[PDB]
């Protein structure tokens, strides 16, 4: 049976005036997107800032994924260095081979219907390698930054000052007595279902490229997840902590959605965000070749 896309989540449009601070535009979207876990966010039209990383010196060994690692129970290393033009060539050469299609024209749909066919296929080994948790500190933010490292046109500083810049999220929690991370990724390319450290938020910025599709499940079935997940994982890893457990949390979102788990579903294309809110379970892969940024904030 074919993959069931789950409903889209909440795609909000703000004006000039609601797009002032995130954190404001956050707190009022509340009522509806915490119903819903994740949501997406579509900045006005003329906002758009430039790709401001090293281009020239941005290099990286990506990870290695199997997408039917778990139902298949020869080692593949992280050996290939990439920069970012050659893991692009071979990002595209992977995906217009695999469809037989130019990798524009190959549905959203069919890629995802793909993707999840392949995590439980036993008799095709699919292989990709993702670039994924590169820090920003290493060849610099996505957005323009005052650091001194690198040149700001007058026409780039609004960025580099911007609110919904993901250097200027506030990551202080608050007690008594971190920055973005990077992601180049490929088709089928994807991480497993998690949450935050802390439970935290969440924001998601793809600078370009083709889309990342998203799933979300809303911090109140949070523990339904959770006994799911944990009554279908392998007894081997049932007992694991949570922390470890994440590690191997693939899920195919309509078996959730077939024990009753609510789950939402988004296309983030370039120049959209995404937030996930406190205790919103997610998921993801990428549609092909693509460059995203990510922090943990809170409130
Ligand atoms: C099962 C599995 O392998 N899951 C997986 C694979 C690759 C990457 C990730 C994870 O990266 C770790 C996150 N990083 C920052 C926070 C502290 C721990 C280290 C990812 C988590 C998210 N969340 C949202 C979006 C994306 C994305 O666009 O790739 C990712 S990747 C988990
Ligand atoms: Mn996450």
């Amino acid at each position: 049976a074919e993959f069931v896309p789950p409903p889209e989540c909440p795609v909000f449009e703000p004006s000039w005036e609601e797009f002032t601070d995130p954190l404001s535009f956050i707190g009022r979207i509340r009522p509806l997107a915490e119903k819903t876990g994740i949501c997406k966010i579509r900045p006005p039209k003329d906002w758009q800032p430039p790709f401001a990383c090293e281009v020239k010196s941005f290099r990286f060994t990506p990870r290695v994924q199997r997408l039917n690692e778990l139902e298949a129970m020869g080692f593949e290393q992280a050996v290939r260095e990439y920069t970012l033009q050659s893991f692009g060539e071979m990002a595209d050469n992977f995906k217009s081979d695999y469809f037989n299609m130019p990798v524009h024209m190959v549905p959203t749909e069919l890629v995802e219907k793909e993707f999840w066919r392949l995590v439980s296929s036993i008799e095709e080994d699919v292989i990709v390698e993702y670039g994924a948790d590169i820090s920003s500190k290493d060849f610099g933010s996505g957005f323009p930054v005052k650091d001194g490292r690198r040149k700001i046109l007058p026409e780039e500083e609004e960025y580099a000052l911007s609110g919904w810049n993901l250097n200027n999220m506030p990551v202080l929690e608050q007690s008594v007595l971190k920055v973005p991370w990077l992601y180049v990724g490929m088709c089928f390319s994807s991480f497993c279902w998690h949450i935050e450290d802390h439970w935290s938020y969440s924001i998601n910025y793809l600078h370009w490229g083709e889309p990342k599709t998203w799933y979300g499940v809303p911090s109140h079935a949070a523990e339904q997840l959770e006994e799911v997940m944990r009554e279908l994982a392998p007894e081997l890893f049932e007992s694991q902590p949570d922390l470890l457990h994440q590690l191997v949390t693939i899920m195919n979102p309509n078996v959730l959605m077939e024990h009753g788990v609510p789950v939402y579903r988004t296309n983030q294309c370039a120049g959209e965000f995404v937030v996930t809110f406190p205790r919103a379970y997610h998921s993801g892969f990428n549609q092909g070749y693509n460059f995203a940024e990510a922090v943990n904030f809170c409130t």
